[PDB]
């Protein structure tokens, strides 16, 4: 019972849309990260059980990754970029949170940050 559920993926409230920079989001930004050499560990919901990392959900309340995200996108979860690019704001610091500077699953977060930032700089204007 060490995992929580994850995330939702869909809704029946939450209302929908899809736009072009959700588009890109998916096809691009999220793509880009998601085949980098270093994106295995934020490909899918932390298992503290396979990890043996007992305390990493008494510390990380608001978990998010990029499998979540991809689904999300393909679900049309979202309203807006912004609310996307706000869930991988969240994967980030979550990882900055819980381990130490240095450590290298943050090396690895921060390249992937590093990224995400040049990706989103190029987010096409709404059509
Ligand atoms: C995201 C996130 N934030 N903190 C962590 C973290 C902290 C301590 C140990 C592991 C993590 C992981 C993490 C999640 C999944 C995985 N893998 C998924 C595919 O099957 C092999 C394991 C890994 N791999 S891992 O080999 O444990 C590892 C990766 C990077 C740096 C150090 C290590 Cl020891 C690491 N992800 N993670």
């Amino acid at each position: 019972s060490m995992n929580p559920p994850p995330p939702e993926t869909s809704n029946p409230n939450k209302p929908k849309r899809q736009t072009n920079q959700l588009q890109y989001l998916l096809r691009v930004v999220l793509k880009t990260l998601w085949k980098h050499q270093f994106a295995w560990p934020f490909q899918q919901p932390v298992d503290a059980v396979k990890l043996n990392l007992p305390d990493y959900y008494k510390i990380i309340k608001t978990p998010m990754d990029m499998g979540t995200i991809k689904k999300r996108l393909e679900n049309n979860y979202y309203w807006n970029a912004q609310e996307c690019i706000q869930d991988f704001n969240t994967m980030f610091t979550n990882c900055y949170i819980y381990n130490k500077p240095g450590d290298d699953i943050v090396l690895m977060a921060e390249a992937l940050e590093k990224l995400f930032l040049q990706k989103i700089n190029e987010l096409p204007t709404e059509e």
